[PDB]
């Protein structure tokens, strides 16, 4: 449709047609979205590299921000 609840048509959260999510789900798409839901808080939504933290699920969120 002219509104989606996902990034890509390929995504199964999604119909393609809608583009809007069929499932008994909260989200499509995001780093912390994860079985078209909200992932739980503390889980990590982002691998990190060098010195740099773990980035981690809020649990309020379908993206992740900064660490919580």
């Amino acid at each position: 449709g002219k509104e989606c609840d996902c990034s890509s048509p390929e995504n199964p959260c999604c119909d393609a047609a809608t583009c809007k999510l069929r499932p008994g789900a909260q989200c499509g798409e995001g780093l912390c979205c994860e079985q078209c839901k909200f992932s739980r808080a503390g889980k990590i939504c982002r691998i990190p590299r060098g010195d740099m933290p773990d980035d981690r699920c809020t649990g309020q969120s379908a993206d992740c921000p900064r660490y919580h």
